[PDB]
């Protein structure tokens, strides 16, 4: 009938309805649990060579179409059907259809409510939408996406917003953007064994060297837009530098820390997801929001894949780093974190630490459970890399489905990809 | 064919052959997620009216004396088909049957190999059985118990053990701990509102008071043990203060934190788990081994439904305690972690702190793909309550599954019983 969910901390009582209108497979199967896995096949929308069979296409549209006339408080009843009718009449006419702008609105904060590993959804319903389904060159493109980054960074007090490309039609004609995210920074392997820079972004740097990229071998290089439009070969373009706001890392007490010389940009914005709505996929729909502290201080400054400073920090603050169980790690990765709350603070830039949004995500579930009977959510995403049964998200149990629309993941386009 | 797993710290890829020996059917749904679930019912093996059917029985015994005979280095093939003989014989004429000590102990030791949750499982082949499959009674349970809290106390110098009671009949003459663990603080809802000593045996202990136990209303005070023998109602029996060794809770610099009060027992023992072996259930096996640090520091201490300590440490601290941003709370965690770890060290009872444990269970996950294809292993508990990412275990995929022999969790005893 409905699964009962439990909060051990709290000691409070949910029973998700949602689950029901989940999307046909998961992750997991019958006998194993696949939770764990990064990049799952469930969570993965890949390359296609024919448009969309009608007989698919049109259950999903309708579905989307009743989905989103049943969310007003009074339902337009005639302007309901009207729109069921003219979908149904574009469909069988064109193949595809496209979404009015109040529709793609709605499209887009849902597939970010069902955003099982976004811990920032209390905030769905504050959504810029840039609608640039009207694009048709890779200049085009770049020039949408800057109009992005300077609306989202706003001078430091950043506003979320996402830009919807084009919709895929044949599958052979996609937008796509090759950058993981918007703004990140370069990775080279340097002739002295060592690796400067991001080490995550180490293939895709050399892409853009191949590509004809101008490397300026340093640790904090942001990388250049890598477009494709209509499937044509992808165009290199560089992010203007007035564009890119970064805030230099300084702890408020440790004066040494600003010899270290750390940065981060200040817009997260993942570039590369899917949208799916309504039977409708946007293969280039980059979106953002805003940092939460843990990303840059654990993820981006200790994982030993990206920039590894642990080490450093620890012997910097006179930690014994040779003998593990002092916890030193523990200590360090703290400093790093207030260093970058702080910085943040400093100067101007939105962030939220970890606590404050995990508590948000918490009273979001509420709203969520109460309003629709349901929240999908990623357990092992939504808790914090630190401080994980400090926070209340890690004694909520919860549930992990696919709902629509939704943010996909895709296949690297380096990968599939027509070199004419 | 198999999975592949990996490793995006050291980039390293495994392929999960193991997963294919698994149970008929695990935790999640194939549209859904469930393994945030503390409790499911994948993970819970219950009561029973009638013994097991000699057709599940059969190909369950053969099937473990097989795994057991291929264990050996040199395969005892005429021992291997005369035990495949004798159990058959056995299990026509008896309808269940008897394992040697040895197989016991494999049994044992394979059962802890598979314990997705465990993260100490590079210890597996170093373990303690007692045999009490010859047990009757409460006071000769009572008399066991006693041995084994001695025995792996061994005056701080932790040693892994486990007591195996006799095994499941036909159902209603269970020998069952009502205990959570063998050693455990109680907890009482005092006349002020408030509640003192260990929150999460409230219901416990009023269970303890009604079957006439002395509450000696404390923060610290150890339970008692609560055995049912033969099916017959719980008695209640009191555990010898000279067993119960503790650790009284002091920080290597800041001297006002033993003014806290503070201590736990050393002895990590569970005591409400069923061992699955070839068809066979042990419905009655308490085992043990050593702490990690952080299930004492952050959960015991730390969680809201436990001693709740946090807030307080914080004070003492001096850090902005009305300022989640500030992260006093990352501060007074990492400083009672340390409290612990420096506690236990201190009085020489063993421990492991959660970096040290982290790196070993990554090389028993080596150890074990090599060797057998496989480890069952369960992200969400194997990742420490802080410094998630900072731990390698974080950055590993896994795969969650049931093998057999396998340590059940079961349902509480006092919700299922007769009272005669
Ligand atoms: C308003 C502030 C927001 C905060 C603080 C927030 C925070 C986060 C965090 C911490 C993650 C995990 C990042 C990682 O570990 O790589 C995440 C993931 C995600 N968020 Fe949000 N988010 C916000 C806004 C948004 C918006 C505006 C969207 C989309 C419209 C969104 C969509 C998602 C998606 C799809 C993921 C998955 C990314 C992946 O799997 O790699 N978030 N978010
Ligand atoms: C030698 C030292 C060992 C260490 C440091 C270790 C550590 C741990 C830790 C940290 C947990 C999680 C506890 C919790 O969060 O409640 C755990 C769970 C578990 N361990 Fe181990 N373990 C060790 C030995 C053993 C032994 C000897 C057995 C069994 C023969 C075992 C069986 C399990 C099982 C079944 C669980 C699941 C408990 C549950 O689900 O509540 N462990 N262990
Ligand atoms: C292997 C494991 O799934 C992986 O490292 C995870 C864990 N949780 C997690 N959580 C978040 N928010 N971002 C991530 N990149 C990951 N990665
Ligand atoms: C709700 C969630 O599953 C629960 O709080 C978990 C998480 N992980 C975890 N991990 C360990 N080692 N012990 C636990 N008690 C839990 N409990
Ligand atoms: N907050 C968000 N999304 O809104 N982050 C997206 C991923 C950014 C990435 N984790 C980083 O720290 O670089
Ligand atoms: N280390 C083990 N098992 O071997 N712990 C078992 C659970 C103990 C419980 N987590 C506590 O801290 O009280
Ligand atoms: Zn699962």
């Amino acid at each position: 009938q409905y699964v009962r969910i439990k909060n051990w901390g709290s000691g409070e009582i949910l029973h998700d309805t949602l689950h029901h209108k989940a999307t046909s497979d998961f992750t997991c199967k019958s006998k194993s649990c696949l939770g764990s896995i990064m990049n799952p096949k469930s969570l993965t929308r890949g390359p296609r060579d024919k448009p969309t069979p009608l007989e698919e296409l049109l259950p999903h549209a309708i579905e989307f179409i009743n989905q989103y006339y049943g969310s007003f408080k009074e339902a337009k009843i005639e302007e309901h059907l009207a729109r069921l009718e003219a979908v149904t009449k574009e469909i069988e006419t064109t193949g595809t259809y496209q979404l009015t702008l109040d529709e793609l609105i709605f499209a887009t904060k849902m597939a970010w409510r069902n955003a099982p590993r976004c811990i920032g959804r209390i905030q769905w319903s504050n959504l810029q939408v840039f609608d640039a389904r009207n694009c048709s060159t890779a200049q085009e493109m770049f020039q949408h996406i800057c109009r992005h980054i300077l609306y989202a960074t706003n001078n430091g007090n950043i506003r979320s917003a996402i830009t919807v490309f084009p919709q895929r039609s044949d599958g052979k004609h996609d937008f796509r953007l090759w950058n993981s995210q918007l703004i990140r920074y370069a990775g080279y392997q340097m002739p002295d064994g060592t690796i400067r820079g991001d080490a995550a972004t180490l293939e895709f740097t050399q892409l853009c060297i191949d590509l004809g990229w101008k490397p300026r071998y340093g640790r904090f290089d942001v990388l250049p837009l890598v477009l494709q439009a209509d499937g044509q070969d992808p165009e290199v373009f560089e992010i203007p530098p007035d564009l890119v706001l970064e805030v230099t890392m300084e702890h408020p007490k440790y004066e040494w820390f600003q010899e270290l010389g750390l940065k981060w940009y200040a817009l997260p914005a993942v570039a590369n997801m899917l949208l799916e709505v309504g039977g409708l996929e946007f293969p280039a729909c980059p979106f953002n929001g805003w940092y939460m502290g843990t990303e840059i201080g654990v993820r981006d400054f200790c994982d030993t894949q990206r920039y590894n400073i642990l080490e450093e920090v620890g012997r910097r603050m006179g930690l014994e780093t040779h003998t593990l169980a002092s916890l030193w790690k523990d200590r360090a990765v703290t400093e790093i974190n207030v260093a970058v709350l702080h910085s943040f603070q400093k100067q101007n830039v939105t962030i939220m630490d970890h606590h404050t949004a995990s508590e948000s995500f918490m009273k979001h579930m509420q709203n969520e459970y109460r309003a629709r009977g349901g929240c999908p959510a990623d357990w092992i995403w939504l808790v914090p890399p630190v401080s994980g049964s400090i926070t209340p998200v890690f004694h909520q149990e919860m549930l992990n489905y696919v709902l629509s629309p939704f943010y996909y993941y895709q296949i690297e386009p380096w990968k599939t990809h027509i070199w004419q």
